[PDB]
Parts: structure tokens; C-alpha cells; sequence
């Protein structure tokens, strides 16, 4: 439900206004072409004009699919694409790629297919397009037009941007709508930050680390920032709205308690590629528990509550000692000093959780002091059933090693050494990162599961929209689609054209 100004309020600016953006924005080719999606859509659409470009999106574009493929029919696919971009005759030919590198992905599909077949001529397409190709488009109407989406991305962000509906929850600083954006029509969930439940706290620090960690991850698997706004009473997170419930939820009171083997090893997947982004930051979440996991309406999960997550230097350790009873790592629980490990210690009493539906330190139906759960944590060997492959009970103890020294993933291959652990012998993560695989379970749609230092912080923290979700927002509500036109037979429209505002 777009507002019936929306049109109006999502106006370009005129080419004209964007001078101080062109001399600001920095023209990185991966970043304007790749990682800003409409920045994306308006380099693919240059390229489109020119016919002989045109090509070389098409060959990505299939280098993708091929990269996916089931492994079944990974080979099948190369085929099509050799026929198709790797063949002189062929109309779409790229010549970019050179008659060397075509020679060599010709005898790797005869040396049977992997994903990476391609891989070395997609490098060399976007070696060739990071030159003279991007530079054309820079000097372009589409770059001119993608000026004037970043003019409104940056545009001021307040209040009446959104419209707040039914409250969710209530939180520790305050409670959680369920905002929606007036323009665009997106839901979103809103974190209200009261101001002086903050102020006598003294919280501002972990406010705005969770604001800045929120911000900087692009992942799929971890709940993202769209908008850091301040009102009158609150300072404000946007956030992806998620409504399919919580996996402590659905461990108990929708399953056995616990999930079969399979469906757990889906969360996990999905958990794990969500703590690998927040390790490519070196940044440690610290609050992995069933009921931080949350579904969204197609059934996949993200992790939430990052409140308690802080940027690690590189190559220096925190210390803390934070966290839930019963789901904090030996080293936590010891106030040692530590790195990224807690967070594959967390995967572990994950995994063990939804299997087994009950924690490895504390049975569902046992009374334990606080302290009993750590000694066993720290001293007592955690036991598996026969709901455990073999390959189960092998990861859970890895990740469940107390030594963090030699614990899975914990060394400098990291998390590519745990995707690797058999228990996701049967996974294949490109897919699932591609979201090709189907979530085991989806959930219905209509179901229910005063000063100058405090005006210095609240304009630190009230940055405003968020550049990628902003533009996924735009493309999703097909905002994007409607309003990205320009003149009749590809010729400048008014609001691109200097002679006429
Ligand atoms: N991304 C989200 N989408 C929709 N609702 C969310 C989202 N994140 C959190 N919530 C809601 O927020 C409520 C709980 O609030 P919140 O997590 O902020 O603090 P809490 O419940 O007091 O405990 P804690 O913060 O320590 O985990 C829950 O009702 C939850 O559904
Ligand atoms: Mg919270």
C-alpha cells in the first residue's frame, strides 16, 4: 500500500541538483555497478543500449545459473553456455575472454564440470568492463540517473517518513512496531529506543555499536538496518521484519520438542553463513540462543538481538563475560580473553538443541542453579542419542570442544572449515546462499508466532536510511520499475536534461 503521493515525494531531483553528489561519490566499479543494487540495474541497463556489451551481462548471467546448477546437472549447463558465449559463430561471442581462456574452460567441462568452470572467464569479463565500459557509463544519462537515486537515498529521514502499526513485543529499552514505509509501502520492524531509559543507563555506547554493527552487514541470514531515525521521544532502528517466530518456538512448542536431523542441519546452514558475515567484519555476536533465531514468512531464518555484538580488532581479542546462562562458552564463562570462538561454541548448543530438543548442559525438565549449568559447561562431557547421525554427533562435539585452541572453525580457515564437516555433506551452500533451497518449514501468513553531548550522540546515531536495503526497498516495491524512465527512444527525458528544468 504505496501513500497516493508517492509518486510526488519520490521525485528525481533534477540533474542539476546532484553536482555535489557527482564530485563526492567515489567511482568504484564494484561498488557502483555491483554492491549498490540500483547502481547495478543502471550499469546492466547501459549495457543494454549498446548492443556488442550486451553479451557479456548475458554470459554473467548464465555463469550464475551455472554456479547453482544441481550437481547433477552441473555439466549439463556448461554445455549450453559453451554453445551459446563460447563459440566464434555464436551472435552473443565474447571477445573479451581471448581464444586462450575459452580453450581451457573447453577442456574443464571435458574434465568433468565444477561450479568454478567458469569462474575464470567471468574474472576475465569484469576486468574487461571495470575499464572501458564503466567509464562510458559514467559519462552517461544512467549514471546521471544514478546520481539522482542516491539525491533521494540521502534524503532526510524523520517520523513521518513511516507509518507505525501493531506492536510486536516490548523490549528492554522499548517496545517493537511494526512500521511501514509511506511511499514505498515496505513493513519493516521498528526498535524504539526510549531517550532517558538510555540516558540513566548510560547506554548510548552499546546503542549506537548495535546501530553501527546493524549497518554495516549486508547479510542475508542476519537481521539488517534500513533507517536510523531520532523523534522527538526515541531514537528509532528499522529493521527486517520478521514474522514467521522463533526457533525456540518451534524446537518446543511446534516440535517434538526438537526437529529431525535434516531440518535442523537447514537452520544451521543458514546460521552459519549468517555468523560468516559477521566475521568477514571481525565483528563476534556473542548471543546465539534458540530464541534470538528468528523466521521470516517464507521460512528462513536470520539472527537477531546484536546488542551484544562488538567489532574485534584485528588480530586482538575482547573480553566480556556476557551472554545467557547456559548458552556462554567456557572462555566467556572464565572472563578470558577471547576472539570470534563463543560464536561457533553457540552453533554447537544450536545444533545440539534442535536435535535433541533440550540443551547439552540442561535437561528440559531439570532444575539446575545457574551454577551447576557452568560446572557442567566447563567440566562435563555432553552425551548424544541415536536423533545423531554419526556425522551430528561429530560437528556438535567439534563446536562443543571447551579448549576455543581446538575448536571447529577457530583456526584462520575459519567458517569454510566447518561447511565443509560432514553433517552438511548433503548441503550445498550456493544454493542455499541463492536461496534455491526450500525452508522445511513455512509459516502461514495470517498466524501470530538534555544537553549538547546527548545532541551529539543523537545526530551520530540519527545517520538516516541505509544505502543497500534502501535500494532493495526501492526495487521490491517496484518504486524502482515505475519511476526509473527516461525519453521516448532512448533519448534524455526533462529531469536528465540540462537545457529545460
Ligand atoms: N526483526 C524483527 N521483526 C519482528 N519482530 C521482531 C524483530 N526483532 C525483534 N522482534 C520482536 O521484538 C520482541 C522482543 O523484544 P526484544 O528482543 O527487543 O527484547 P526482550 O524481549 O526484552 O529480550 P532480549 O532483547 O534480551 O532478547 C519480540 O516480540 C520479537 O518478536
Ligand atoms: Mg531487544
Amino acid at each position: 500500500g504505496k501513500s497516493k503521493k508517492w509518486k510526488e515525494i519520490l521525485k528525481f531531483p533534477h540533474i542539476s541538483q546532484c553536482e555535489d553528489l557527482r564530485r563526492t561519490i567515489d567511482r568504484d566499479y564494484c561498488s557502483l555497478c555491483d554492491k549498490q543494487p540500483i547502481g547495478r540495474l543502471l550499469f546492466r541497463q547501459f549495457c543494454e543500449t549498446r548492443p556488442g556489451l550486451e553479451c557479456y551481462i548475458q554470459f554473467l548471467d548464465s555463469v550464475a545459473e551455472y554456479e547453482v546448477t544441481p550437481d547433477e546437472k552441473l555439466g549439463e549447463k556448461g554445455k549450453e553456455i559453451m554453445t551459446k558465449y563460447l563459440t566464434p559463430k555464436s551472435p552473443v561471442f565474447i571477445a573479451q575472454v581471448g581464444q586462450d581462456l575459452v580453450s581451457q574452460t573447453e577442456e574443464k567441462l571435458l574434465q568433468k564440470p565444477c561450479k568454478e568452470l567458469f569462474s575464470a572467464c567471468a574474472q576475465s569479463v569484469h576486468e574487461y568492463l571495470r575499464g572501458e565500459p564503466f567509464h562510458e557509463y559514467l559519462d552517461s544519462m544512467f549514471f546521471d540517473r544514478f546520481l539522482q537515486w542516491k539525491w533521494l537515498e540521502r534524503q532526510p529521514v524523520t517520523k513521518n517518513t513511516f507509518r507505525q502499526y501493531r506492536v510486536l513485543g516490548k523490549g528492554g529499552f522499548g517496545e517493537v512496531c511494526a512500521c511501514q514505509v509511506r511511499a514505498t509501502g515496505k513493513m519493516y520492524a521498528c526498535k524504539r529506543l526510549e531517550k532517558k531509559r538510555i540516558k540513566k543507563r548510560k547506554g548510548e555506547s552499546m546503542a549506537l555499536n548495535e546501530k553501527q554493527i546493524l549497518e554495516k552487514v549486508n547479510s542475508q541470514f542476519v537481521v539488517n538496518l534500513a533507517y536510523a531515525y531520532e523523534t522527538k521521544d526515541a531514537l528509532c532502528l528499522v529493521l527486517t521484519i520478521m514474522n514467521g517466530g522463533d526457533l525456540k518456538f518451534h524446537i518446543y512448542n511446534m516440535g517434538n520438542p526438537g526437529f529431525e536431523e535434516e531440518r535442523a542441519l537447514f537452520y544451521a546452514a543458514e546460521i552459519l553463513c549468517g555468523l560468516e558475515d559477521l566475521h568477514r567484519e571481525n565483528t563476534v555476536y556473542r548471543n546465539l540462543k534458540p530464541e534470538n533465531i528468528l523466521l521470516d514468512d517464507y521460512g528462513h531464518i536470520r539472527i537477531s538481538d546484536l546488542g551484544l555484538a562488538v567489532k574485534i580488532p584485528e588480530g586482538d581479542l575482547i573480553r566480556g563475560r556476557v551472554g545467557t546462562v547456559g548458552y556462554m562458552a567456557p572462555e566467556v564463562l572464565n572472563n578470558q580473553r577471547y576472539g570470534l570462538s563463543p560464536d561457533y561454541w553457540g552453533l554447537g548448543c544450536l545444533i545440539y538443541e534442535m536435535i535433541e530438543g533440550q540443551s547439552p548442559f540442561r535437561g528440559r525438565k531439570e532444575k539446575v542453579k545457574r551454577e551447576e549449568v557452568d560446572r557442567r559447561v566447563l567440566e562435563t562431557e555432553e552425551v548424544y542419542s541415536h536423533k545423531f547421525s554419526e556425522e551430528a554427533k561429530s560437528i556438535c562435539k567439534m563446536l562443543l570442544t571447551k579448549d576455543a585452541k581446538q575448536r571447529l572453525g577457530c583456526q584462520e580457515e575459519g567458517a569454510a572449515e566447518v561447511k565443509r564437516h560432514p553433517f552438511f555433506r548433503n548441503m550445498n551452500f550456493k544454493r542455499l546462499e541463492a536461496g534455491m533451497l526450500d525452508p522445511p518449514f513455512v509459516p502461514d501468513p495470517r498466524a501470530v508466532y538534555l544537553d549538547h553531548t546527548d545532541d551529539d550522540f543523537y545526530s551520530k546515531f540519527s545517520t538516516g536510511s541505509v544505502s543497500i536495503p534502501w535500494q532493495n526497498e526501492m526495487i521490491e516495491t517496484e518504486c524502482f520499475k515505475e519511476l526509473n524512465v527516461f525519453g521516448p527512444n532512448g533519448t534524455l527525458p526533462p529531469d536528465l536534461n540540462r537545457n529545460h528544468p
